């Protein structure tokens, strides 16, 4: 096991990388990261594959239709593309998206993914919480995956162990990239934000890739703090700190 306890800051989480060249895993917290938590707003990654395979969507450029709707992050309030719905976490977007799939495609998707609980039975989500139709079953509710079950999943995508098109998942990679100010290095991901009210913990993420000199690792980094400031933008700090530390050489 490895401790990456610096780069989190008293923050309690944990980590895991995995080299798909030597199998081996880097795992921060073994317990924490092999515990199936709700993915939050990592599920894009999946619901923008299932998107394109089902013809709901077609590129970086496809929208879905604006109605008008006000929302809070005012980052939503507009006729938004895959790009930008993907970049801002837009919730109303990616619901719209799923509900033009059935229930049985979704289920067969995850299923053959082996996406942690695979458990869509609470479709609509956790509406308890007031959010009305910004919930869904990948937002606190059925659907719950590991860190390690995350980064198995992300491997099997991007080394082309799945049924997705390769011309899906180069969009997906694309919309992914992040800039982390070095060139020498290829970051992508998703972030994650939500709140646990049972437990009262967050589930803050980052889960991606990170490329350089002809290595490839799959990440996931995850937090269950207590503090509700700690969202997957600060989880997003976490990650950019430990592979400058740790895997830029």
């Amino acid at each position: 096991m490895v401790d990456y306890s610096d780069c989190f800051e008293g923050i309690s989480g944990g980590a895991i990388f995995y080299n798909t060249k030597n199998k081996e895993y880097n795992i921060y917290n073994k317990e924490l990261i092999e515990t199936r938590r709700s993915p939050a707003s990592t599920f894009k990654i999946v619901s923008t594959l299932i998107g394109l395979e089902k013809g709901v969507i077609n590129s970086k450029e496809s929208v879905m239709g604006y109605d008008g709707t006000e929302y809070p992050n005012k980052n939503w309030n507009k006729n938004l593309s895959l790009e930008e719905a993907f970049k801002e976490s837009c919730v109303w977007y990616y619901k719209k998206l799923i509900d033009k799939v059935d229930a049985k495609s979704v289920q067969n998707i995850l299923d053959d993914l082996k996406y942690g609980n695979c458990d869509i039975s609470e479709w609509e989500g956790d509406l308890k919480n007031g959010k009305g139709h910004l919930n869904g079953f990948w937002l606190e509710s059925s659907l719950q995956i590991s860190p390690k079950e995350q980064v198995q999943t992300m491997a099997k995508i991007f080394e082309g162990d799945t049924n997705f098109k390769k011309e899906h998942i180069n969009i997906l990679r694309d919309i992914m990239k992040i800039d982390v100010n070095d060139k020498n290095i290829n970051v992508y991901g998703k972030t994650g934000t939500g709140f646990d009210e049972k437990n009262k913990r967050v589930d803050a993420w980052f889960v991606g890739m990170l490329e350089r000199e002809g290595d490839t690792y799959y990440f996931a980094i995850k937090s269950d703090d207590s503090n509700k400031e700690i969202t997957g933008p600060k989880v997003k700090e976490i990650a950019i700190n430990i592979i400058k530390k740790y895997y830029s050489v």
